[PDB]
């Protein structure tokens, strides 16, 4: 597919359709300049890290579909797709670095060791992972045949976050293979052993449209900390710090959970900044509270339903000084930092 | 003009007076650095196709006078304008790819056969237009001596929409010569033939801060479907599908007109993505619906006054499976599909 | 301190720590790209006039702790800053445009003559700030050994404008130097001499969040003009033209105070352009009014608390026809054209 | 014509064929690569003023034939050319900074008025050119039934300079329209009226690869001024001065003819600069002799063959202080400083 | 100065001459195009660090008059030059990183304790070194007032290395100040103390245009080695190694002198790599020879006149292992390795 090929089906299509046609182009710096009924127009702007002309091409033939929300393909691993190309809107690029059977200009030759995503919803796909040594197949129903297990109801459809698709749930059911063996996954039991049961998922949520979940989410967001923390009895679980977070000092105190910035921000404004952005479970930010003039460099946020937050602290028998809890998140354990009176999220 | 004398007026007259003096300046990529009390800043970010000290010039040069808005410029074909230089707000760049009399750099040698662009406000405008092959001449006066047909009541000033300056209404104009002849416009008839009346006119305004603008816009506001629907007798008018839209499958049906979207985004976040960007009649969106899951590649949307929808359609035999009608909007005829089900308006 | 080492700390610390490791990284124009968990991410985009390489450094190793706002240094006229580097989140970019013990690629080789600005935070500031010609001093203690005047209670805070510290209020000192001397600040007097105590200081707010700080900014916002202009008997003040702007012409009549644009923001939509955008005491935006379609090229705002306004008109005996009169504001007299009609501030 | 297209062409056909393929590419700023056998190159270097993919294109449909070497089109003033383009080795560029019926992205909407140039080598050449209103139409062969004038028996091939084609002469005869008249030649007179037989043409020769093409010439090169001042009685005619130049202050004296530097440069080195390069009848250097330290910032030389140039000053009755001669050169009349002492190539 | 007017001087005048004019632009990348004749042509490329637009007006602005050989102002450790700025055609860019009153986008505030260098050819060039802490004043004329010492005689004059200037030899005085004192030069002595009369200085020839200076260089350029070393009794030095260079390993061995490579050049293709290009007394490059496969990544060589360095060799009592021998050249003090094998000039 040629550059005006691909700049006529973003332009009519929407994304590549394999129609034909060309419109004239100009790729100057990042941009791509259509000329289109005489007028030139910015169709797209490069800032990924391919060559203008290469990236209008990968995110013309994005996957217009829904499919797993990135951070569980970062999760776990996958190095590229099988025929076909993932857009991170968080990123405002592409989500692997390599191409496979996608784009002449950046498919790799070799992508046999390399950890593969295989969606069922591509032909040959399913034949391709049964073969492959690492990989993840996925596929919107449930493969009676294949050891698999069920991720979070939610998705990732064009950049949005939905949990339904045509007011159908959202469903995906996840296969993997490792050193040429598939994973068999069983109901019980931890997903990794000790260095948690893999049911745990983040929600997803951005502070711009925060949202209660759950009548105990609402009941944090309207209830004075001191009133919400008796009705749940969270009276020793150093919530306040943790959950609510401190502005006393000049550095903030906890604050590392994604719905209590969310209940912060409606009473004081909370900017957050953050130089690594894209779909991941676990966030990094730059946080000053405009309020009180608090801030920290590194302060980690999780968006847990509260809800589940509220039973990983329960389950914990914090007796103990300095222990490194694992906490399996979005298919993935994750170590959190535990001394009996701070509970964060490590820059893992 | 000398860009330091460009970069002077953009900084002390807003836009090009032809004032003298001088700035340091530094062109790096498309930043356009002004050396100001010894600080370097940034004064202009270029994102046309022109060489950016080229485009700062264009850009300082923009009519800063309201003019009728670029969609019905383009709409009757306008290739350059005379003397002066439009800026496209929604674009972020030029209007036409060309200039006249206006930047050394880029003005044509010859626009004799293009179909060119004169403001009445300008000097000597109005004698050139009266020589030209073709062209578009407009006034904010109707002259009694020039066949003439009136547009909406609105302009772009700045880019943004207006419906008064200084408190009095917007009045435009237009006069048209083609083939060396005036186009002589009457009180009656339709303004294309076959392939009406030429009085319709998109509303000009944004999904994010869109406003009813009649009592029958109000009551679709705030009127459950079934009950506005009842109202107006739309019964046998597929306006669920049309106008309200259906989110039940995988891909949006209908949804195209703008005040439908709007009332929609009041209880569902509609994220619209559009790679071709400028004023334009008709849109072409890439819809997808946050809270079903449903979506659309290519679903065109119109802005129309919802009382002018709604004759359009009545005006409609509807009685006749796949027919094509022609509806002329903002001077021009948009062709739509009618199938006695859905009534679209085509990708023309 | 190399580009990988940079790039790392931005993504562990946050800023430059100092600390050891090295990150892959790609210039690619003004983007820097981090290849991270073999994903490659933009961590930063280079808007600054330095190499995109060079202003990554810049901005990494930039104040990440509270300090006077930059509008202040503009009016004391800091050449440049001693061993650290401030950062204009308005403008985007670096704020001196050179640099003295940070950056070796940028770093001055002298700055004898240069007005430096001296961190007391900042070890070895205050002895450096002792033998400088020309330069500023601040503390945020008092210095009881130094000549020194107080600023306002406020601060730029990576960025955002914050009263409080960890609750407890922002606090500057200023001491300052010029040939070879040191400033003696007394209680009583104006600040500069005829060309006023040096007590006023602009608000800093942002239109897009106005808040009134004072019970009349209040009632400014509330009451109808007619209603407030008796309650404060601002009569004979032409406060209509003034500070409530007057939108019947082509041209915007008066609109010279921030707390006005809000109040008309209300009702109506102001698009603000303004092609030199940092934090400076008075503005120049490019206004344009959408409910009346008027406009002014060039109509300089300042952000001064309603009253401390309403006393810098009560003080002018305005018994003169045009007088220019001085207004020290944020360290520095800014002069105001005053005909017995309009009272604006003039684009020094 | 796609970019993958062009890039194909020029790589198996050597230029624009039509064939079909596409080739894997890439454009990094004025580069454009090719991923040839899985290799990446680059196959182009954008030194032009377009777009690079768009330079490549027009590049690649250069003419691969002869024609009439660029000076002679810009003695012309032609302002674009009809169905084809042309490539300045020289500039390092297309010659017309427009196209006609080349490239979509450049290609002029109207060319009416332009001054055209119609290669009689097209098909529609000669039909287009017998109704344009201004423009030049030329042949290899003399058309009995057009006006005609014939120019200098060498060509621009592939920017080499030839004065065969297949060991046959190389032949152009001229036609011209202005003012939709066609410029009638006759066998006698002057090309332009006062403000010359329009028959001197320059000898296109390379200072590094100079060549004598007369036995005086040769003479020139070869004997001591003074013998060959003698030989040929040129002895009233400064040629001292003027041919050979003086080296003896510091202002270069004279050096005007292009072989009198090639005859320099045999004992002595000439670095000569030039800011504005491309195919002109008369260069303006910026010389320097590096064995005698003069120079001068613009010094003006022509290549006349040096018989030519001798008569040239015969017909000059110098009995005249500051006379302006007229030389018609290459078709154009270029005027001559002529002082009784010097007689210098104006910067016309 | 502005853009276009600066384009304008370069175009008419060859250098900045401050006369009136403008010149339509486009900075496109490194690119600097003039639309002349309304053909575009690029009349610079920048490969300086400045932006291009500002590395132009430098370019536009650089010393057409014969000046000091660059790599003797490296000597000196110049860090700016007053009033003028010198471009380094070696270096393809300008010379000093810093201007003064030369332009103001580059200009500095402060050079008080800089190193500078102050043209007596410059109005106020002598007042303004008086006065000036660190600096160099230089004079084509000896002043009887000033302590001065006499450079080579041969000079840059557009890059050009010339040794008369309209056949008069070139001469140069400097002067020296540091520390606010006149350094006093004296006939007899060491330039610098131990760590060397400072009359020694290179040659400044081209390997590619090499040419003997002295009877005894001619003869290396044409007898055999062993009857070269023998004429000059050059028996027990080395020679062989050190400047005839030994190509028998892998490594090259010696080839510290330029004449050595031109020697080479003669039988041999020597292909000389040079990462840090500009004017300086010694060079370092990475040398390979074709007709032996041997090689060096670090070779330094400096040239000479052979004379001046057989004599160097003899002044050393070479019968000490490691000694590590000071020879001023060009002003400078620079120390070469000497076992009682090989004598290479150090990195230094």
């Amino acid at each position: 597919s040629s550059l005006e090929n691909v700049v006529y089906n973003l332009v009519n299509a929407g994304h590549f359709d394999g129609r034909a046609g060309e419109l004239p182009c100009a790729v100057i710096g990042e941009k791509v300049i259509a000329k289109i009924q005489n007028e030139d127009v910015v169709v797209f702007k490069n800032n990924t890290p391919f060559p203008t002309n290469v990236a209008v091409e990968l995110f013309a033939k994005r996957s217009i579909r829904p499919h797993p929300e990135l951070k569980l393909f970062r999760n776990l691993n996958i190095d590229v797709c099988w025929s076909h190309v993932l857009w991170d809107y968080a990123k405002d690029s592409v989500f692997c670095s390599s191409t496979y059977k996608v784009c002449k200009y950046t498919d790799l030759q070799c992508i046999e060791s390399l950890n593969v995503l295989f969606d069922g919803r591509d032909n040959g796909a399913l034949e391709a992972f049964k073969k492959c040594r690492n990989g993840v197949y996925i596929n919107t129903t449930k493969i009676k045949s294949l050891s698999m297990i069920k991720g979070p109801q939610r998705a990732d459809l064009n950049g949005v976050v939905v949990e339904k698709v045509g007011d159908s749930d959202v469903e995906f059911w996840f296969a993997v293979r490792k050193d040429g063996d598939d994973v068999i996954f069983s109901r019980t039991g931890s997903l990794e052993p000790s260095h948690a049961r893999g049911t745990i998922f983040t929600q997803s949520r951005l502070l711009s449209s925060f949202t209660p979940r759950s009548e105990m989410e609402k009941d944090f967001m309207d209830l004075d900390d001191d009133v919400f923390i008796a009705k749940y009895s969270l009276q020793d679980y150093a919530f306040e710090h943790v959950v609510y977070g401190s502005f006393n000092q000049k550095i903030i105190g906890g604050l590392h959970l994604l719905i209590g910035l969310a209940r912060r921000q409606q009473k004081s404004n909370l900017v957050i900044q953050e130089f690594v952005t894209y779909d991941s479970s676990i966030h990094s930010y730059f946080i000053t509270d405009e309020n009180s003039g608090s801030s920290k460099s590194v302060c980690t946020v999780i968006d847990l339903l509260l809800d589940d937050f509220v039973d990983i602290v329960k389950s914990l028998n914090l007796k103990c000084v300095s222990k490194v809890v694992n906490v399996n998140v979005d298919f993935k354990d994750f170590q959190f930092m535990l001394w009996c009176n701070e509970e964060k999220v490590m820059t893992f």
